[PDB]
């Protein structure tokens, strides 16, 4: 852990450096089978209360397999804007079709008659891992069919209905779970996948040693990045799709970029400039390009390890990195946006806080101890966790980020005094370096061409 | 199940036709009784488990009642942006608003006095649906009164607790799903409406028999777009409404739109333009007009059936269907958006995906079997689902939906050829095609007149 | 109860009137514990059912423990866009990793070595509120280990099977809400604090008596402002952090602003201007300035009271109410933005709606028992929910609030009839109004020097 962070007075933005990627870069998918009951019609003359809870625990067993019978018989009769759509589901969704042809669910009873887990392959030539994580059938057909099916349901015993009750709460638990959500769901629970059967589909997996380990350490958001299917419920089988994610790209280096807007500070009110970097996410070096993650939401983060997803990206060539130390180079043409609006505001970053504060705002930081330490002034400005808990922009109050590392200020006089007040293009949204530079050029030869004209008539008076 | 696609590569989009409609055009409020009691207080000088137990789970019955009453004790002491907004909920508010005056609990519990299922009118004249879906009033009052009330409490029974347990369980669920949802709660749970008493409601509604089928079997979305509200606690009787949707419109065709970049391939850096139509979402035929939804995230779709929602939907005229035949039609205005960025995305269709390949990215269509199969150049492309597997345009992996159709190829010369790169208005979000005409007919007037001028000056010299 | 609502009809906008503030301006953070055990391993050579579920239980505790301490040992190996971002968990997240430093949990431990509540100072010197919640240590170490420790198993009784699992549940489905949120959990469930509990966290907050009551009487949403952050597992004992809001600023004036497109009524196609005032949001007095909530989803409402949160808002200065009565006020610069579409929309207020009607849309208001009552012609319109219970748009169809009310109605010209749509800056999103009139000044400018010249060079031709 040797997270560290640069600030930029020039720009008015900060880079964090020091992590490392873990990315998503496929699918894997198996099957997960329960061996259910056809238990007919039950049928009892009784007056004790043991069988009327023997009763009302099969009325329920029956009540979920219908549903879910049901359920089957229904399905078959800023720069976020840049990002192209896909479907998350298409492989499980396929897998799952697959699974309806004729002779499939023969197929899978077949293969998993003696063992608990077998690799059987489908009728276009796949092979996946199956598994039977339950088993009903045998209990249910050896215990409550010599107390209910025939005779007159003389007397079960009081531990058979605790022991019916923990063995039924499952299953109405994955029905449960299946019935609100459409028959897809969202991070795979308990239920469905039991934390001794995750770590077992890992070590099955075609991956080296490095991806079972970090998989299997770091448990808590594979669960997190996989879906569950439901699938068919027919001839006493229920069987339903996992998708699990695969980590392709691994141990390179990240890093994240800050970006508040940076404005003039002119007395006269309505008066000043402004220019903000748009591209402000997270980048991580891939295989001689650099990916650009911009909806920050798609990537978590473990203390240095970042868990992107790689279907919400961009892929930029390796020059973007060069936009930070210089924004006036002629190899990339860095993002920016320009307004007329001059609010104060603070990002929280991850080793410190940016402070822009401008027109009658008051800005402060403080610490716990001796109370306020620093009274900002107008402009951009930076201080970091180290002596510093709180920090107020006018009626808000934020919590800056307690994290050890280590932080670098640099200086520069900001770029927004190069400009020419009035000939700037505002209200630009999503602009460039290049294109600002050319709407500017363009109306001082039209000022320069009419200045002509003009000199040129008093040139011709005689 | 015929749907078909096409793909338009002058514009560099697709249609997806072959669907049917089920559109939401109402609500319906019913309300759901539950008959508690009241228990005093229960005391005993016992030492036996049992008698514990059962303290135990009054206990927790008390606790539920208490704090259903306190909640009670509160309440009453691209184109996304041009949608309007409205509440969801005011009918069922406004219901519950009514049950509170002064009788209206008397005349609910005189009309369930003896069956379970009654039409009762309110004060302001409006009947509704009433039922009475559990009872421990009778069970409390009947079996552990004369266990605890007055006696020394001698000898509880093991098979009653574990009555009063499954008993106690629903209620206790309900309120969990209330207090976490501060009042109002989104897909309504098994717990608040049995799966036995959502088909029994269905068939009361006033509605057609063809509606009645549809609601009962795609019973699962139909619990997906409900809501549930607390209204009232009070005389030992509780009460929630329930608030069911209407589908007035149905079997009417639909068809959705995906649209993707279509940029210029010059070879020098930041000198290409580009344009994309920002109208892509579902259209479903409605009564002479065409209802246009743009967020993607309100209609559902069950393999040839989409279940939208009205509520954020746009009111469009018949001509908005004549876009995609031709663009430059003189009668209507399709929209589209300008810029000068060129980066390659990937959009998935739904019988195969849309590939822009733009600079020097690498984007390529592989299948399972062979492999490589395609490679695609700089343009705009699409491949269907048919011997194909995955497409990748870069450092990204895709998956294309493997569903059955025909998909047809439309030839046609690109519009982004047609322009002049000398005047074209980039930067212009959310434009039209009129607009920019408008814009660059008047450039070339200036253009002119400036040359009269220039000429004029150079005429007169003698 | 004394809401008031006001349309303006020059600017086709509402305001709402009457409401109180409750506003989040801090955290308060405290600790609560669970004593555990340390069950070694479980040995019989027995055949009774009820041995069988005792292991079943004591196995389930286990994996539960083994699951918590390995993702223990994973954490430490429209003007929405002018908001400033924060992290909302970094107090808490402070507090557990102090709590990581040796010695603590021996100082934990021993301050609740006697009562169930305590105050102790950490290293760096803050105090903070300890609990004890649950104890299954004693509970386990008294009454399992006498069966299964040493001794061949002999005969649990069956009430104890009972009560082991009802002490075992809360800790599972404690374990189950952690496990699937990786850690950081939204709003605390009843498990991680009972209701019970809450209410005496509140009573030991060094705050007024009016904040206790305020909080106390709206319990359901202080739960909903709330973190629960895992902590740490170890030396048998467990341990998680609690993070409640704090409301220092009460009782305040606020409003609320609805805002709709006003558009133009010429015949011809194409030929219209729009205008849109973008700042729609909630507004509360604080301290000598406005706080502004442009999100439209951090604010909540009880009746009269608004429970906002500040770390989503914006400062602004106190002329921000005087754009209501007068829109070209030379204190303020009121924000407004342009377009050329002319679509029929609706918004639903809190005491009416508001209707924009354009083009060929029919629009439509109708009572519950007469029929239809209104046909609205084209432009901005506004109705009373007196009399009014849907409003219908075209082919949608729209409930209105009833709550109870006094609505009034202020006439006068539309600001759009002031403009003149030769020279007008269209396609202006997110702009105002003093930058709308510098750009129609300046290009009547230019056409006057035009004609300057044009004039000038034919007077010189002799
Ligand atoms: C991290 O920095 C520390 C300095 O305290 C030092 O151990 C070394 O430079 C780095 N360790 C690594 C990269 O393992
Ligand atoms: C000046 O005009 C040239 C075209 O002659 C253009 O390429 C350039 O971007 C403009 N601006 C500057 C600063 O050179
Ligand atoms: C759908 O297409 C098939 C062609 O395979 C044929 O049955 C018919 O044209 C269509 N059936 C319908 C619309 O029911
Ligand atoms: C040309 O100018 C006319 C106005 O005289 C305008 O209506 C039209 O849109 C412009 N462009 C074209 C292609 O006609
Ligand atoms: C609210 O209005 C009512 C009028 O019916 C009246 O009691 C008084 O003006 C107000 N009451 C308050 C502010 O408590
Ligand atoms: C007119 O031009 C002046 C600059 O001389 C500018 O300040 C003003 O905003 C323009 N418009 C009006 C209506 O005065």
């Amino acid at each position: 852990q040797n997270i560290t962070e640069e600030f930029y007075q020039s720009t008015c933005s900060a880079v964090s450096k020091g992590y490392l990627s873990a990315l998503r870069t496929g699918w894997y998918t198996s099957v997960i089978t329960i061996e259910l009951s056809n238990i007919k019609e039950n049928k009892c003359n009784g007056t004790d209360a043991k069988v009327k809870l023997i009763k009302q625990e099969l009325d329920k067993y029956k009540n979920a397999v219908t549903e879910l019978q049901l359920l089957m018989q229904s399905t078959q009769a800023f720069l976020g804007f840049l990002l192209g759509v896909g479907s998350a589901i298409a492989s499980g969704v396929a897998v799952s079709k697959v699974l309806h042809l004729e002779g499939e669910v023969n197929k899978i009873k077949s293969a998993l008659l003696s063992t608990n887990k077998a690799v059987v392959s489908l009728s276009n030539g796949v092979s996946v891992l199956t598994s039977k994580v339950l088993d009903l059938k045998n209990y249910i057909d050896k215990q409550l069919l010599p107390i209910v099916n025939k005779q007159s349901c003389s007397i079960p015993n009081i531990e058979t209905v605790i022991e019916f009750q923990q063995k039924n709460n499952r299953l109405l638990e994955i029905t449960r779970e299946f019935s609100v959500n459409a028959g897809v769901t969202t991070p795979v629970s308990t239920y469905m996948l039991t934390n001794s059967e995750l770590l077992s589909l890992i070590n099955d997996m075609p991956i080296t040693n490095d991806q079972k380990k970090l998989m299997s350490n770091n448990v808590q958001i594979v669960r997190q990045q996989s879906y569950s299917i439901m699938s068919i419920i027919k001839e006493e089988v229920l069987a339903y799709v996992v998708q699990l994610p695969l980590y392709g790209v691994i141990d390179t280096p990240c890093w994240k970029l800050h970006t508040s807007p940076l404005c003039t500070t002119n007395t006269k009110e309505g008066s000043n400039i402004c220019l903000t970097r748009t591209d402000r996410g997270w980048y991580c070096d891939n295989a001689g390009s650099v990916s650009f993650f911009p909806l920050a939401e798609t990537c978590k983060v473990q203390s240095n390890r970042v868990f992107c997803d790689t279907m919400n990206s961009l892929t930029l060539p390796s020059e973007v990195n060069l936009c930070n130390v210089d924004i006036f180079n002629p190899k990339y043409d860095c993002k920016i946006m320009t307004s007329k609006t001059d609010v104060s505001s603070s990002v929280i970053t991850s080793l410190g806080a940016i402070v822009s504060c401008y027109g009658k705002t008051k800005c402060t930081a403080s610490n716990k101890n001796r109370g306020i330490i620093k009274t900002f002034s107008n402009g951009c400005d930076y201080v970091s966790n180290k002596g510093v808990d709180t920090v107020s922009v006018g009626n808000t109050l934020y919590y800056v980020n307690k994290q050890e590392g280590k932080s670098l200020y640099v200086k520069g006089e900001p770029i927004i005094n190069f400009y020419d007040p009035l000939v700037f293009p505002s209200n630009l949204f999503y602009a460039s370096i290049s294109q600002v530079n050319e709407k500017i050029n363009q109306s001082l030869a039209w000022i320069r061409k009419f200045d002509e004209l003009l000199h040129n008539v008093n040139a011709v008076k005689s």
